[PDB]
């Protein structure tokens, strides 16, 4: 029940040519495009009510504050948190995950404790844990993957022990398209006395998030992936855990009393927001949320399911293409052409107007698991169409034809 | 030689009324306004070439990358650094100062080492040092102020000893208007074997920065104070120091190899930029720099000197007003009306259209030093005029008249 033509009309950037062809943007997992509602929200902020926030002593100051804290409430309702105290604005999912690793992990890990992650994790959800286990002499472990790149709950029960303090796992893999059984993993973590930390950078833009239903302890997302400004994200954490964490960063705005040598902190959420905050970006993230909610996340999810089933079908009609990951998936396809390096694939597609990704996708352990150096990836969003998937598979067909010809021509 | 009318024409936000009066924005030390060149830079980015950066595999990706790294070069030239490797984009001065406290201070401080700051420092340049000395068992010391809120170099030579590892000091105080003798303090620090860390949040918008001439080891600034987007700042550090610091944050983008348990880092500057970066914000900061450079920082500085000398004169014509700090100053005046709380002052000014600040200005140790709870502050920028300073002092006169009347009327 969504109109794709009307949705595409709201995204100015879509209406242009690259190299003579109509742009075909299939790289939303790398970053999403913004509708006018979001860009005009930033314009209006800078044109009319920019001022510093949380003073409320002059009119613009009050309007800026109302917009910024108003956006916090919009985030709270968007992921179904209980309280704005549980919503911290950060620079992005990466920073959010680093805050947990710093303030939670490095304060609660002793030799013998385990942090458990998975082989499919983006680097954002790997490196902070490597550093934290190293600083504390704890142990890092990995939940194995099944043959189709999904996670077995039995493997989770086996990897997670009563020494596990943290489970950290992706909601949705940007590479495999896997949707992980987050809710069941939260119960397992909790049964062993662990917290679960969810990397929700790739789920939040594309499907309904309910932190009450997932019962996740921490949940991280990035504005830039969900039609919102760059430079902003959210750390959600259960209020009782956030209350016992020390700040990751220190400065003005996040203090209550400052003496010469000692300071006390503001209450949540401001405790974790040091310094002048990301005012225009958070307000534009609020606009992005109003925009996605007015279309409906279920509708968005339904659209992407239809794009992904269509793409999987049309890829299986191509000879000499491998697709990675399961059948039931988020709106993306990572793949390789036999004998064409994915970098060349992406380069040739760009000559056809088509924007994809090639490389390790910040998942180098997953690439080794897949037994490859690199792959190509197309990812979908609410502005993409089946016609665009046709152009993609038609271009892959011609790419295959072209590279096979060059080779035969170079058989001189 | 700058035209203020033509400069004001470029700032849409200035042209409105608040409470029936023309807006008089005198709160640029809290945050600056943006010209069209900056707002349209963000529009054009989101309307035409938003994409993820540092892949350069498709056309928009390449344009986004060229804009983002192009902005890095603009920052480098703007502060006269030697290399883009010395320019890290961060969330703001606060984050920048926290990075030094985390990666430099907490790795190089042992019991017996001193970190030396001053009583005039913003919280951003206090709390990170409090935490770092506490984590390492080092010692925090404070350079005293003279009676006019300036720093004596003799006091610096006395506070800084051969156990001092870090001197951290404001370039320009947001409260006193003091311009600190940064260059001479760098020599003293260096003679004792210390590094100097400069908080340049309040200097960078308003006067020419030359990190070669200052010989500062680290220098921090915020976009939002200098006509640029919120949410972005810079950490400059001498390349040889940055090369020996570990990252403050870990994740994708800032790695080279990721194994299961160990990782290696990118070269500078990317080593310190974890995760998708502040793409649109950094590009708009580049626009802000082109805009300020086209007016000329010396011209901006000259204008503010004339506003500040005018304001100091016209304040001294008011009865029962105290102004804090020295005669030679940056473009701002912090003050109190005898017997009117600064909060009431700022509230009454807003009813006249006039936007100032009241409170501790994130300098609680300085407020105790001044022997007050709070003050009011007006701050100037390149769009402000002497007519606006007249309205301010006329309004302070009427505020004084009004509060004195209420009191006499309440002498019933
Ligand atoms: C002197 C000074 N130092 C530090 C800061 C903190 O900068 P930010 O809030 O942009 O991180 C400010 C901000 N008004 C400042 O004026
Ligand atoms: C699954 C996943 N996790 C983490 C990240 C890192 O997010 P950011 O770069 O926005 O910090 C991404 C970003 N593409 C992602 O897709």
């Amino acid at each position: 029940h969504m109109n794709i033509t009307d949705i595409r009309e709201q995204f100015p950037i879509l209406h242009q040519q690259v190299n003579g062809h109509d742009l075909v943007y299939l790289d939303s997992a790398a970053t999403s495009q913004k509708p006018r509602a979001v860009i005009e929200t930033l314009d209006k902020y800078y044109n009319q009510y920019n001022s510093n926030v949380h003073r409320g002593v002059h009119t613009l100051g009050t309007r800026a504050t109302d917009g910024y804290e108003g956006a916090r409430e919009k985030v709270r309702k968007f992921i179904n948190a209980k309280s704005m105290a549980e919503i911290i604005f950060t620079k992005g999912t990466t920073t959010s995950l680093n805050m947990v690793a710093l303030s939670y992990a490095r304060a609660n890990l002793k030799p013998g404790d385990e942090v458990v992650i998975t082989y499919m994790e983006h680097h954002a959800n790997i490196i902070p844990w490597q550093q934290a286990v190293k600083a504390t002499g704890a142990t890092l472990k990995y939940i194995p993957l099944q043959e189709d790149g999904t996670i077995s709950l039995e493997d989770v029960r086996e990897t997670v022990t009563s020494n596990t303090k943290i489970v950290a796992v992706s909601h949705v893999s940007n590479v495999l398209g896997t949707v992980n059984p987050i809710k069941e993993m939260a119960k397992i973590a909790h049964d062993n006395g662990a917290v679960i930390v969810v990397d929700g950078a790739q789920s939040t833009p594309h499907m309904k998030i309910d932190v009450q239903d997932l019962d996740c302890d921490f949940f991280a997302l990035s504005s830039h992936k969900m039609c919102g400004p760059t430079g902003v994200g959210v750390l959600y954490g259960k209020k009782a855990l956030l209350e016992n964490m020390e700040p990751a960063e220190f400065g003005g705005e996040m203090i209550d009393f400052v003496g010469l040598y000692e300071s006390t902190w503001k209450e949540l959420p401001w405790k974790f927001e040091a310094g002048t905050p990301i005012i225009a970006g958070a307000i534009g993230l609020g606009a992005a949320i109003d925009f996605l909610e007015e279309i409906g996340l279920d509708e968005i999810s339904r659209h992407e399911h239809k794009l992904a089933a269509y793409a999987l079908e049309r890829f299986r009609q191509l000879d000499g293409v491998t697709v990675y990951g399961p059948e039931e998936r988020a709106g993306l396809v990572t793949f390789n052409l036999d004998d064409v390096h994915p970098h060349d694939v992406a380069t040739v597609l760009d000559a056809e107007g088509i924007a994809v990704r090639a490389g390790h996708h910040c998942a180098q352990p997953l690439m080794k698991w897949l037994d490859v150096t690199a792959t190509a990836a197309a990812s979908f969003y609410l502005y993409n169409t089946e016609e665009e998937i046709d152009k993609l598979v038609e271009a892959l067909q011609k790419t295959k034809e072209y590279f096979t010809n060059v080779f035969v021509d170079l058989e001189h």
